[PDB]
């Protein structure tokens, strides 16, 4: 990555909520990044559902996901969340974080192909052991906020080791906010409430295209209570809108 | 164009506003469309800004538009609108409908290549005479609502005679509404108030991806009073809502 500068004043938003976390924000027009905590910016955590971004690209690249219009049919069996009990498009599955859809995609991709692509993507520690359908949820895979922004910037520029076509498909699927001159691509993540002395992690990563400017961001925080989930978006949002990226 | 059925009940919104226009809605699931007026559905009108869709694709295909990240720098010379007086990305130019930006692109594309692609796209009457950079604004180019829908369906499916990459680039630049299971791609159009007994035309075309269903739409109406523009969105919205979309 380029240069990164620690800005301890950003901790203001974290203190107010008594949250232990990190936010990394990079402005493309300068190749510079800022963060409230340099140490945690480089610390690696379970990616949780933010892993659906590389998983989607790999699914497309390997042909497991036939094309952008593939519909993932619900077999009718009970699923962990009601929002997943329905047929979903690739964008739909990603947007509602439909774990079972991507677990099946991961099984079809397989260990060998999955490993190959995470190496090509320089994705975290590239550790997929423990079970092909859950390594990003409870396995040994880990990735840092800094590595997330590097990865997302590559995707934005279509520089990942995959077809431009597939990177573009996954990119539209990640759009979460659209205005004439304000476009946001993002993905949430939540590993769970963790265990005693081992909190879970919550994520919010993506990028913002405001006019001719582009900002890449990655946020993660320790979490042991679902009631704190909204903070994964509110803290980053307050930090960015305090930076003029309203 | 699969099958199309006229549904006069849709005229309600039109009559309720004393507006002459047409709306074509197609449900991909069941290759069928509906319209309030079959005859007008096939009538061709000046595309106005909706033409920025085919133009953007052509600009990318021919190279005039370097890539998806190309920036369109403003030279400083005043423009018809303040919103266009600034640098713009490809999506920004489309979203705010920066006429000057695309006029320049058209010039670079060249009437020869422009004519070539409109033939590949089967875009309306394909008449770009009058002025290489104003034919869609006041030239003789004409296209129907049915033609807009089939053109947009081709784009959605990456079936236009262009690279899938360029089609995908233009598709994201057209996103106007984004939600978890609701995504809208769309483009507005307006030729002006026009002249007496010869009003202008207002457009609104695009498609809606709701859950796993996909709806393609095209709307146009005659307009002589700039105060009626909002109707290009309100009328279709009301009709689609009355359908469940």
């Amino acid at each position: 990555m380029g240069s990164i500068t620690e800005n301890t004043s950003w901790n203001k938003e974290f203190s107010a909520e008594a949250v232990n976390g990190v936010f990394v924000l990079c402005k493309s027009s300068s190749k510079s990044c800022a963060t409230n905590d340099l140490a945690r910016a480089s610390k690696e955590y379970l990616p949780a559902s933010t892993f659906k971004i590389p998983n989607a690209i790999i699914g497309l690249e390997t042909g497991v996901i036939k094309n952008e219009h593939q519909v993932f049919k619900w077999d009718g069996k009970p699923r962990a969340m009601k929002q997943w009990e329905r047929d979903l498009t690739l964008r739909g599955a990603i947007q509602v974080s439909a774990v079972p859809v991507f677990q099946q995609i991961a099984r079809e991709v397989g260990e060998v192909r999955m490993q190959k692509y995470l190496k090509k993507f320089s994705y975290g520690n590239q550790n997929i052991s423990g079970g092909i359908d859950k390594f990003w949820l409870e396995g040994q895979l880990r990735i840092s906020a800094v590595n997330q922004v590097e990865f997302l910037e590559s995707l934005y520029l279509n520089k990942l080791s995959a077809s431009k076509e597939n990177q573009l498909i996954v990119k539209e699927a990640l759009v979460t906010e659209a205005a004439p001159e304000y476009l946001v691509h993002s993905k949430t993540g939540f590993s769970g409430v963790g265990t005693e002395s081992n909190p879970g992690v919550a994520w919010w990563v993506g990028w913002v295209e405001k006019e001719t400017e582009v900002y890449f961001f990655a946020f993660n925080m320790d979490i042991d209570n679902e009631s704190k989930l909204p903070l994964r978006k509110s803290i980053p949002t307050k930090i960015m809108e305090s930076e003029g990226i309203i």
